[PDB]
């Protein structure tokens, strides 16, 4: 190794008596396959020094002298190129380099390899990639590239369809990992010529700026399981998740199935104004002819109750399992489930015959209305700027709440010890809260016990309570006056597609079969979907 | 509206307001104005849970007030830079 880890040209000279010093002399064990051992690379050896000094001469040679094509390094701020002297020819732009490797080398490398973790070269092409626009012209090149000379050296096998060791593939690890520019690319792969059979779009004729094109379906939910629609709405933690979803193949995919379910999406608003409507009813209408319906109607309410808890539970510890929170963008299943189970706890109360159900029968009134907010998606383009909600109020308003009630604790406990309340710090809690909202009593308390000096201290609650309001507001402003996008397009159909992706399952009562997309069409010896394109952009 | 109905009949069945819901509702919208009462009186027996009830009413209306001032902001920028002269030309 420190023989071949030079910079000068001419050490290769040197190497020559050393390939058969040891070679022909003793040497039980392998003479050339010696790995490091030094716990961070485990398993560097020889061969990848040759590759990585862009050197052709020093790796024919030791490949000729009888190397181990096949070692893996392991180990490591650490650089992954795939543990794979193949998989690291090939991140490092090296086509003279790769080409000999796998040609005819003697013992030839193999394009369907592993490295200890499932992945092969065109898995470990896509984990390095970027979203910078030099990365990924060399990424693209080099996939297209061994690709093509996959299918010219062993043409019985799909490489490009063996599973890693969480069962993904090069088109769902590019959908996990947000890599969005090797996604698009392998989604509109044209080739045409010779190596048409491995292509996914099949364009079927053009007229001026109109084009029709047939796009492969490997990326649909129905007939497939850990599909790329579920990776990349469920099981994708990146900011870009929503700028993949708008691709051709996927856009008039989820537009088709959003116009087909959308007669039930607006059948459950109704379903669920009608329950609001008769809750509100029921609750209006205390007990404290029409004595038989309260009962009835108790009975609907606690059956609804009873059905949406049910809904809930089979959408939490069911299906969405190993959720691992991530980002909180189920916002009302929380609500859901509450609103759920208070029903409940104040409906069953009747045989404890408790008078404390009156309270949580309000607050489960309370959140129906509230959660009737959550349907304001579908209902024409509505919602394309209520995402406007959350965006930092999870975090800014956070503190700007943990602040204010500090700084509301503190002076009411200052004013109660200082001095009009006697014993009490409730009141004056209270009342320094309705300083701000209402309008309050200032007053020099009562004219007794000294008197006048809690005065001068309540002048500082106001002047903290404003100043942090406005540094609220500044922040809000400065995040929305500044850093603007027209990126809501994306949300909102991103919002679409997961009520889509839900409500094909259908009820926990009535599973509903599936329904596969696109006809069972043949290009040569492949379900497709036929999609109209027009663009003025021509020339 | 549907925020502010939702409020003022479960404070009316809760039992701050009394009576009908046209009079509650009255009160729950004069705390929009500036003026308000928070002494939730103390002869109700559910007390309490009546502050709980007004603190989430003025939070939902102050968030909501900040999110369309938000919104009004955001669309005013847009359309400000180099149409002045031209609508009232139009409208000449």
């Amino acid at each position: 190794m420190k023989a071949v880890l030079n910079l000068q040209d001419g050490v290769n000279a040197c190497i020559m008596p050393l390939l058969q010093i040891d070679k022909d002399s003793g040497n039980p064990k392998p003479l050339v396959n010696a790995q490091c051992i030094d716990e961070f690379y485990q398993g560097h050896s020889a061969l990848h020094i040759a590759i990585e000094k862009r050197s052709l001469q020093c790796v024919k040679l030791l490949v000729e002298n009888g190397a181990d094509v096949h070692l893996r390094a392991c180990g490591r701020t650490c650089f992954y190129f795939g543990e794979l002297p193949l998989s690291l020819a090939a991140c490092t732009k090296q086509w003279d380099v790769v080409t000999y490797l796998l040609e005819n080398p003697h013992q030839p490398a193999s394009l369907e390899a592993t490295d200890s973790l499932g992945n092969t070269v065109l898995h470990a092409l896509v984990m390095i990639a970027d979203n910078s626009p030099e990365n990924s012209a060399l990424v693209i090149h080099m996939y297209d590239g061994l690709l093509q000379m996959g299918a010219r050296l062993c043409p019985t096998v799909q490489l490009e369809e063996i599973s890693n060791h969480q069962g993904l593939t090069p088109l769902k690890l590019a959908a996990k990992e947000g890599k969005i520019e090797i996604f698009r690319h392998i989604l509109q792969r044209e080739f045409s010529g010779p190596y048409q059979p491995l292509s996914r779009k099949f364009t079927e004729w053009c007229y001026g700026p109109v084009r029709v094109s047939l796009y492969d379906l490997s990326s649909v939910d129905s007939w497939e399981k850990n599909s790329v629609l579920e990776i990349i709405a469920f099981h994708c933690k990146s900011p870009n998740r929503h700028r993949m979803v708008v691709l051709e193949p996927l856009n008039k995919l989820l537009q088709e199935k959003w116009d087909r379910l959308v007669s039930r999406f607006f059948f459950n608003f109704a379903c669920y104004l009608v329950y609001m409507f008769i809750f509100t009813v029921v609750a209006y209408h205390q007990p404290s002819f029409g004595e038989s319906m309260l009962l009835l109607g108790h009975i609907l309410i606690l059956l609804g109750g009873i059905y949406l808890l049910l809904g809930q539970l089979w959408y939490f510890w069911r299906r969405r399992l190993f959720i691992w929170i991530s980002f909180m963008d189920s916002y009302f299943e929380i609500l859901f489930l509450l609103q759920a189970l208070l029903t409940v706890l104040s409906q069953v109360l009747r045989f404890m015959e408790t008078e404390w159900y009156l309270p949580l029968l309000v607050l489960s009134l309370v959140l129906g209305w509230l959660n009737l907010l959550y349907y304001t998606r579908g209902f024409q383009h509505t919602g394309i700027y209520s995402v406007m909600i959350q965006k930092v109020i999870l975090r800014d308003l956070l503190r700007f709440l943990l602040v204010y009630l500090v700084f509301l604790f503190g002076f009411a406990v200052a004013l109660v010890s200082l001095s009009a309340p006697y014993r009490s710090i409730l009141d004056a809690s209270l009342e320094l809260f309705k300083f701000t909202i209402g309008m309050g009593e200032l007053a020099f308390q009562e004219q007794l016990r000294f008197r006048g000096v809690v005065l001068l201290l309540l002048l500082a609650y106001v002047l903290l309570t404003y100043v942090l309001l406005l540094n609220m507001l500044i922040a809000l402003m400065s995040e929305t006056v500044n850093h603007v996008a027209d990126n809501s397009w994306s949300i909102w159909k991103l919002q679409k597609a997961i009520s889509v992706l839900e409500m094909e399952n259908g009820y926990w009562w009535c599973r509903r079969k599936k329904h596969r997309e696109g006809r069972l069409l043949k290009v040569g010896t492949r379900w497709c979907f036929r999609v109209e394109e027009v663009n003025w952009a021509a020339w």
